[PDB]
């Protein structure tokens, strides 16, 4: 530390990073980059790949949203209790990003088309989660072992989109429907959610949620 | 240990987790599974994620292609010297990741009306690893540091592949050419770059590479 987030005024693919963050106590400055400030072209040129989000964690430059929470888990202790459960929560979270990148697919590249398809394959597409879950202390704790990960905020995250996207899309997932429960009801991160920070922003960058 | 990778007899998302060990000196054992048994769906039913690569180490059963790039990294040491390098090994993976969805999307889904385009881009998508390759004495070594990485077997891969895409792509760019042939000169990966099982082993498997 100190953290900042460098980011475009939507939730995306900083609101599981900004959960950790918040969950974990911890407090960070926003960077805010407007279309027209990003239309510049001044931050997008030094950008590693030209795309946010940034992460500046004291001295250190990160771009990729899985490599800060990669840097996270691993700086906070988010990252299992061993070398067993650190390939469970990559397991996890790799799984994440991929049902995240189909759904950045549908929002921003054919939303009105693709939507039909896509809230149709979901409950396949959930399905692991549940299982992982039952396989895990029953349901009853964390996605990976008994300690929080970051996978679980990434995965917090997913679901959350998700019942906004396809109302009532975890009612045939009882496992992961107290998970949300219980994980936002976490103090810190039930104070976050509700903060103008996060309710503020929209989801998405382009009306579509 | 021991091995296993479960896998299409293709090169595919089980490439570079093969150089890897075979660099590493290490063997495995390969469970072929042709696309007509997949169809028969007792194996798709039981993988996490209905998909592959699976892969087995002793007791462990993992799935998720990186999280076995990562697992490996974890175990054998090719995860950067620090912290700091961990988190920039990362970036590198998840930057190889982001191009080799792109190069995936290109083979399965339009290829014959794709590709032009996509070769005209490559380029300006080859181009940030001949940057980071750049800023880390000059291109000499490794992608990060001064030791190999698990985000230098998958690079490596991606790159041999777009070789057979577009042969001469690389020329514009000199550093990330002789990275090519230095990982290749190394004695272990070398001979099995020369091996059948790598070179009688269809990249793709749908007759497009
Ligand atoms: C312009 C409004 C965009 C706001 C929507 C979300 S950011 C979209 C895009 N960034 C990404 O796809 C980030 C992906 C990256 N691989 C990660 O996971 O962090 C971007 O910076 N795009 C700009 C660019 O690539 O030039
Ligand atoms: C004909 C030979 C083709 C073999 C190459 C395709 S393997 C493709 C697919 N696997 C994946 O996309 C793995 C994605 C995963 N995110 C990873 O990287 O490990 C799969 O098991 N697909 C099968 C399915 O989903 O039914």
């Amino acid at each position: 530390p100190p953290y900042t987030v460098v980011y475009f005024p939507v939730r995306g693919r900083s609101a599981a990073l900004r959960m950790l963050l918040a969950d974990q106590g911890q407090s960070w400055k926003e960077e805010v980059v407007t279309v027209e400030t990003w239309q510049e072209g001044s931050l997008k040129a030094s950008a590693l790949y030209g795309q946010l989000p940034k992460f500046q964690d004291g001295d250190l430059t990160l771009y990729q949203s899985n490599t800060i929470l990669r840097h996270l888990g691993r700086t906070l202790g988010l990252y299992g209790k061993d070398q067993q459960e650190a390939a469970l929560v990559d397991m996890v979270n790799d799984g994440v990003e991929d049902l995240r990148a189909k759904y950045i697919s549908l929002i921003y590249t054919n939303y009105e088309a693709g939507k039909d398809d896509y809230v149709k394959a979901l409950p396949g597409q959930l399905k692991p989660f549940e299982t992982l879950l039952s396989q895990n202390q029953g349901g009853k704790t964390f996605i990976v072992g008994d300690q929080i990960s970051f996978a679980d905020y990434n995965l917090l995250d997913l679901l959350l989109i998700h019942e906004v996207l396809a109302p009532g899309s975890l009612d045939a997932f009882p496992l992961l429907s107290a998970y949300v429960g219980r994980l936002s009801a976490r103090p810190k991160l039930k104070a976050f959610l509700a903060s103008p920070e996060y309710v503020n922003l929209p989801i998405n960058g382009n009306g579509k949620q």
